[PDB]
Order: structure tokens, then C-alpha cells, then sequence
């Protein structure tokens, strides 16, 4: 599925994402997945891939093989669903550790002001 700018802000708030990080989250998502929940990045230098809305790397976060992953305790295929509850708790887990430094999309397209979320 693909959210609109406001459909996404609505979801993130419902999902409990921290309000003052909101514009950063919106920016990140739009530059990592263009708001698609089922997007799957092309292989990086290291055979790793990025999954779903948050483009979460399969190197340390999700399992490629049927049984619940690594640090996020989930399968990467679970981060491609229309319901993003699982991907969210994981995305939060990642932020708690490496902030947004994990996402190159954020480091590149989110360092000079984000979109304004009120209107949503």
C-alpha cells in the first residue's frame, strides 16, 4: 500500500511515534520508500536488502529465512505488509539505538527542513 503525505502522518501518530520527530519521520519515509509499505530495495554492496516503508536492512534487523529475525525478532517479509504495526515497533527500536543515522535517505534528503505536518 501507499500512503499520502497526510495519510502517513495520521498513521505514525496512531502508531505512537514521537510528535517532535514527526517531520523527520515523514521526510525519512518519503525519501526511503516514497510511502510504499511493500517496497523492497535492490541489493546493496553487501548482499543485504532494505524492506518496506522504513527500508529496514536485513543485516541486523530482520530474518531472511522464515523464522523470526534478529534484533527486531521478525521475518523481513513481515515488514512488507499493509498493516505497519510490526515495522513501526522495529523502526522505533532502530531509532532508539542509532537515531536516523541508520537511514542514508534521511542523512541525505532531510538535513535542511522537512515538510510541515499541520494541514493533516
Amino acid at each position: 500500500k501507499r500512503f499520502t503525505r497526510c495519510g502517513l502522518v495520521n498513521e505514525l501518530r496512531k502508531q505512537g511515534f514521537d510528535e517532535n520527530l514527526m517531520r523527520d519521520w515523514v521526510c525519512l519515509v518519503e525519501n526511503e520508500s516514497a510511502r510504499y509499505t511493500d517496497k523492497i530495495a535492490n541489493v546493496n554492496k553487501n548482499g543485504s536488502r532494505d524492506y518496506g516503508l522504513f527500508q529496514i536492512n536485513d543485516k541486523y534487523w530482520c530474518s531472511k529465512g522464515s523464522t523470526p529475525g534478529k534484533d527486531c525478532n521478525v521475518t523481513c517479509s513481515q515488514l512488507l505488509t499493509d498493516d505497519i504495526t510490526v515495522a513501526s515497533t522495529c523502526a522505533k527500536k532502530i531509532y532508539k539505538r542509532t537515531k536516523f543515522d541508520a537511514w542514508s535517505g534521511w542523512d541525505n534528503h532531510c538535513n535542511h527542513s522537512n515538510p510541515d505536518i499541520s494541514s493533516c
